Order: C-alpha cells, then sequence, then structure tokens
C-alpha cells in the first residue's frame, strides 16, 4: 500500500528481538515551474498532481487550473519532482516576486449546521489508509453543507495534505464548492491563508489555533473553528455562518 | 504570561455568548545574519536568542557559538528579527551555499536506561507553561543519562522548539552534553538531522517517525526512539546504546 513501508524495529521490552511495523514514507517533492524549482516539500509519495495544483492556487501562483498546460511527475535523486508547464503571465509573476499574493476578504455564502459535524469527524479516518496503519499522517477533507465528506487526502505534513485537497476540489469544480474544509491538524496561519485563497469560507480544525491564525481569519472573513472533536468545537471567527 | 493571549471565542453550544480562552502567539521571526535575512520562522515570541543560536548550529551555519560576535532581538512590522553578527568565514560560507552542510556519523558515547525514561516523560509538561494553558505548543528537553530533565523550551512549531533547546544546551556547555533529547512531537528527518549536527546521539520522540527520518538516523549513527509514552517506546535505530 502506497506511502507505507514495513520496517524493522525494537519494542522497549525486547531490545534483542527485532519486530516489524509499518512506517510512513516521507519523500522530498519539488514543484518545478518551467524548469525552475520553486520549492521542495516533504510529502507522502502519492496525490502529487493534486498537491501541485492545490499548492499553485493556495499560494496564488495561479488563478485557474487553466493556467497550467502540462504536469508530469518524474523521479529524481532525493525523490520526486512535479514538472509543471505554466502560463507565461503566471510564471513571470512568480519570477517577479523574488509569496506573496493578496488574500482578499471572502464573501458570506456558506452556512454550516454544527449538528452535522460530529459524523464528519468520525469519518476523517476514511481518508488516511497510511494514517490508519502508521499514526504519522494528517488528512484534509471536503465536507458539503450536508455534512457529507465527498473526498479527502492525507500526508505526512498538514499543509501538503491541505494543498492536496485544495487540488482535489479544484478538479471537482462545481459539485464541490459550497461546504467547508475539515483538517485533522492544528490550524496555522498559513493553513487559513491557503484555504481563503481558494474560496473556502469555513475551516474546521481538529486541534488548537494560533493568535496569528485567528487574526488572519478575521481579515479574510473566513470562519475558523478549532478543537473540533465529537461533541466539541470552538469558533474563533465569523460565527455568523454556523448554526446549532 | 509570555506567548499566551486571552481571546474571545464561542463554544459550539453557545454561538450567542462569547467566552474567553487562552490562545498561543505565533509571531514571525527572522534570523538576520550580517544584514541578510536568511529565514522567517513562525515561533513563540520568547527564547529567541536560544533559537537563533540553536538554529545556527542545527543547520551548520556555525561550528561554535564563538562564531557569533553579536545578537540583538529587534521588533519589526510582521513581528521580530534576531540581528546576528557572524564570522566572515561562516557568513561567506552561507552566502556561497546559495543548506546543506554535511552531517557526519556520530560516535557511540551515550547510553540510556529506558527505565529512567517514563519519569522524564511525565515531566516534559513542566517546560510548556503556554502549552499547559493553550494546547498549541511542542517542547524539546535535555535529559541526562540520569533521566533528569535539566531544562527545556516550548514553541508553536516542533523544529523551532528543538532549535531552542539545542541553543540552550549550547550554552550549558559541559554539564549538559551526555544525555539525550526528549521531544513532544513526531520525529521528522530534519529533527534528527539537526540533533546529529549538534552531537546528540539519542533522540526520544513522543510520536511516530517517517521512513526518511529513520533512514537518516542510520547513516548518522543516531539512536532514534519513537512512540515514547509512559510504558512504551520504540527504537528504530542503533539500539546498541539503550538498556532495559
Ligand atoms: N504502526 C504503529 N502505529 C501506532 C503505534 N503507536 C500508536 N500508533 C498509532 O499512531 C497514533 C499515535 O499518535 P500519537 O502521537 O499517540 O497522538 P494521539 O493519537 O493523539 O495520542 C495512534 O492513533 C495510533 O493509532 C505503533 O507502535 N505502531
Ligand atoms: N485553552 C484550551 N485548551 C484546550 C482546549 N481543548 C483542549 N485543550 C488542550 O490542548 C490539548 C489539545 O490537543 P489535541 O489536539 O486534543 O491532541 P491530544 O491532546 O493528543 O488529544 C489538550 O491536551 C488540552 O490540554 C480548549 O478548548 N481550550
Amino acid at each position: 500500500i502506497t506511502g507505507v513501508r514495513q520496517i524493522e524495529l525494537w519494542r522497549r521490552d525486547d531490545l534483542q528481538h527485532p519486530r516489524l511495523d509499518e512506517v510512513a514514507e516521507e519523500v522530498p517533492v519539488a514543484l518545478v515551474y518551467n524548469g525552475i524549482s520553486h520549492v521542495v516539500m516533504m510529502a507522502s509519495p502519492k496525490d502529487l498532481e493534486y498537491f501541485a495544483l492545490g499548492f499553485s492556487l493556495s499560494e496564488g501562483i495561479i488563478e485557474s487550473p487553466r493556467d497550467i498546460f502540462g504536469m508530469d511527475v518524474v523521479p529524481s535523486c532525493n525523490g520526486l519532482e512535479v514538472q509543471i508547464e505554466l502560463s507565461s503571465r503566471r510564471f513571470m509573476g512568480l519570477k517577479e516576486r523574488r509569496i506573496g499574493k493578496p488574500v482578499q476578504p471572502l464573501p458570506f455564502t456558506q452556512t454550516f449546521d454544527l449538528n452535522k459535524l460530529d459524523d464528519a469527524l468520525r469519518h476523517l479516518n476514511d481518508f488516511q489508509p497510511v494514517g490508519q496503519l502508521t499514526g504519522c499522517t494528517h488528512a484534509a477533507a471536503w465536507m458539503l453543507p450536508s455534512g457529507e465528506l465527498v473526498g479527502g487526502h492525507e500526508d505526512v505534513g498538514r499543509h501538503v495534505a491541505l494543498d492536496k485537497l485544495l487540488g482535489r476540489r479544484s478538479q471537482e469544480g462545481e459539485s464541490w464548492q459550497q461546504g467547508a474544509v475539515l483538517v485533522s491538524s492544528r490550524a496555522s496561519y498559513e493553513m487559513v491563508q491557503k484555504s481563503a485563497m481558494c474560496g473556502v469560507e469555513i475551516l474546521f480544525a481538529v486541534s488548537a489555533a494560533t493568535t496569528l491564525a485567528v487574526e488572519v481569519a478575521e481579515r479574510c472573513n473566513l470562519t475558523l473553528v478549532g478543537f473540533c472533536k465529537p461533541g466539541r468545537a470552538t469558533v474563533y471567527t465569523h460565527p455568523q455562518r454556523l448554526s446549532n
């Protein structure tokens, strides 16, 4: 199963007999826009096309996925590269800025009944096969106003995991939209910045948030909920969008 | 209390009456070597001198803390900068490489009785005042062969937290050394790379590790233990150094 490796190790009790357990892969991945290596991110070695797409929108390197005319995932020395053919307009924009594109306040369009949230919380797992085996993954899911988790993606690192989902949803155009993002991690200012960039109005994080995170969500008109556990949830910003 | 902010929010049950809770600060900090901004890292707004030092050794920007002739922490727009005066030799080395210094296999010098570990596990908390209040911190502690936690530092992000401890220990010269590092997080390849750089032979991580992490620890002769919880611990590499 992709992302997982069977490794030899020792339990604290038996330093003389090695055992096997599954460990999660963490390959370095490089996003290469028109030959220029923009970033190397450690990632689970799957859903890289989605990651590449997601990351492009997230960081505001593109406005549309139509801004990309090619994507090939290639092996390298360290690990993997996603070779991305990019609009001259957007490439120059990236060269120039040398992310930081502007965020821009969100509209109020989305609603969410917090009663539908618990069920979604119990199903985040369904998108972490390696997390399940391994304990080393985070996931990011898209949840419709219904509460239904339409799809989701895991990763060794929470941001890459979010980027992948953002990429996913970027490709499910229309039928998705609406809804919210569910994330297994803590919510960091960059996570909310990315979400907002991609038109996400509500973000549910399973753990804590930072001062800066909530401050950013205020100026973005993004609705930030943290400590989302079955029976709990704490909203830091723009509660206007949620019901009981 | 530094690092903490009292913020207004809403519990899932009461979207009409705001309450207060403590949230953790996440200021952007820039490490500025001789006027050149090398990195911006999000961090808890304390122990920045230690962070700056730690990070320098970690990344191999310096060999000794004697390589630094000045450190001033200054406020800015985003947040904070640590202005670092650096050896011409080491500065040029950093300019040139434009981390990646060589790691170099560790010697076998350290031992640890896993029986002394549980107690240390119960005391990691003692180094997260904001973690305690907030749930948003990670910590990195130095544990002597004794099992005694001599000191420790928390942060919003695990790496910065480790860097801070590495900085700390870099300043406790001699009396520390020996021992091991205890970390509240998952162990990532960069965490082990940093530790090794600073002469740490044993690393205890409270959570999972990645394929790459353990692979790196093999070539570094670093002893990597993960899933360290009271009564548990799982060693991925060089068990030679530990007893039962
Ligand atoms: N393969 C494997 N998985 C583990 C082991 N120990 C724990 N896990 C899984 O990984 C997760 C550990 O995450 P942890 O650091 O304990 O955070 P926590 O789950 O919130 O306590 C757990 O949810 C377990 O399902 C282990 O020894 N091997
Ligand atoms: N200030 C504050 N702290 C919390 C709240 N909920 C949980 N915490 C603390 O933050 C931690 C939450 O981390 P969590 O994401 O649940 O990981 P876990 O502790 O392994 O389950 C807990 O250890 C709590 O001590 C809250 O609503 N407010």
